[PDB]
DNA sequence: CCGACGGCGCATCAGC
DNA sequence: GCTGATGCGC
DNA sequence: GTCGG
């Protein structure tokens, strides 16, 4: 990409701040800067030029000037040489192992893949599955496979009850040619913001997907959110497809628009949009958009009849999903 | 200068 | 068991 | 780390 060296540097700094420093606002600041730089249509010549962008300040501009002049950043070169930072950064690549658990494992002498592989009994369920599919989870999913996965999910959901509607969201809905995982929004007329008329709505769908061997493992599961693993079936003599992460979120049917806005993302787009809503006097979650003034107490849910209605409330021109990849 | 940083689901734990 | 905090996740 | 109040 046009300013790939710069965005890569900022992303690595963001990851260091989240995983090692345990400084979430620096992690978010670096990612916000990387995002705005990624969409800038010019090859950046200086930190001063980048500083004109919202989210890029004095310190990142200084880093951009060093990176452009030398092709490196001394701060990262030192971080890369730090054993504790390297160990923590590695451990956090396992799903379920965050900054806290990574540092605790390092303290206990568990810091390599081999260490993890002989210490499964020291991992929780999620971490154990994250270790089992360490390599598969770092592989991307081509859109062709995402289409095959979409077919299986939509068809199996239909077999359970023709009234369910499953919508693939995330990067897929934004039109990405490759995705990190599969995000599925699910609705059923029996579950609305007013009542839940049938129990096990998410459970029956998870069960059916497990029955046809599509869903292979479970990381966490509740009444409205499933987080697990799935795998496309392979043909005779064919090498198996990698196991993939899949998230399914059952949202009240009458709140589909706020739900699909949320699940489509991106994550940075949502943070940016929700922050703009706050400045405009509103608060947005996956269920509703409500006013929120100076008193600091949220009001009643406003009528939403399209994703566009949410953008209108906050005085933003509508952006198609493909234009939300921040 | 300095307060705030999007919003919430599930797993795991400690206090009562 | 219930509740609220924390960790990790979307 | 960056921003607006
Ligand atoms: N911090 C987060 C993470 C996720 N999401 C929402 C928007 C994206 C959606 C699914 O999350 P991911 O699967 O992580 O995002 P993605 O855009 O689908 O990217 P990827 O292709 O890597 O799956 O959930 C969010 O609002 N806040
Ligand atoms: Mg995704
Ligand atoms: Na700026
Ligand atoms: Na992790
Ligand atoms: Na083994
Ligand atoms: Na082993
Ligand atoms: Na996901």
């Amino acid at each position: 990409t046009l300013n790939g060296g710069i965005t890569d540097m900022l992303t690595e700094l963001a990851n260091f701040e989240k995983n090692v420093s345990q400084a979430i606002h620096k992690y978010n600041a670096y990612r916000k800067a990387a995002s705005v730089i990624a969409k800038y249509p010019h090859k950046i010549k200086s930190g001063a030029e980048a500083k004109k962008l919202p989210g890029v300040g004095t310190k990142i501009a200084e880093k951009i000037d060093e990176f452009l002049a030398t092709g490196k950043l001394r701060k990262l070169e030192k971080i890369r040489q730090d054993d504790t930072s390297s160990s923590i950064n590695f451990l956090t690549r396992v799903s379920g192992i965050g900054p806290s658990a990574a540092r605790k494992f390092v303290d206990e002498g568990i810091k390599t893949l081999e260490d993890l592989r002989k210490n499964e009994d020291k991992l929780n369920h999620h971490q154990r599955i994250g270790l089992k599919y360490f390599g598969d989870f770092e592989k991307r999913i081509p859109r062709e496979e995402m289409l095959q996965m979409q077919d299986i999910v939509l068809n199996e959901v239909k077999k359970v009850d023709s009234e369910y509607i499953a919508t693939v969201c995330g990067s897929f809905r934004r039109g990405a040619e490759s995705s990190g995982d599969m995000d599925v929004l699910l609705t059923h007329p029996s579950f609305t913001s007013e009542s839940t008329k049938q129990p096990k709505l998410l459970h029956q769908v998870v069960e059916q997907l497990q029955k046809v061997h599509f869903i292979t493992d479970t990381l966490s599961k509740g009444e409205t959110k499933f987080m697990g693993v799935c795998q496309l079936p392979s043909k005779n003599d064919e090498k198996e497809y990698p196991h993939r992460r899949i998230d399914i979120r059952l949202i009240p049917k009458d709140q589909y628009y706020c739900g699909v806005l949320y699940f489509t993302g991106s994550d940075i787009f949502n943070k940016n949009m929700r922050a703009h809503a706050l400045e405009k006097g509103f608060t947005i979650n996956e269920y509703t958009i409500r006013p929120l003034g100076v008193t600091g107490v949220a009001g009643e849910p406003l009528p939403v009849d399209s994703e566009k209605d949410i953008f209108d409330y906050i005085q933003w021109k509508y952006r198609e999903p493909k234009d939300r990849s921040e």
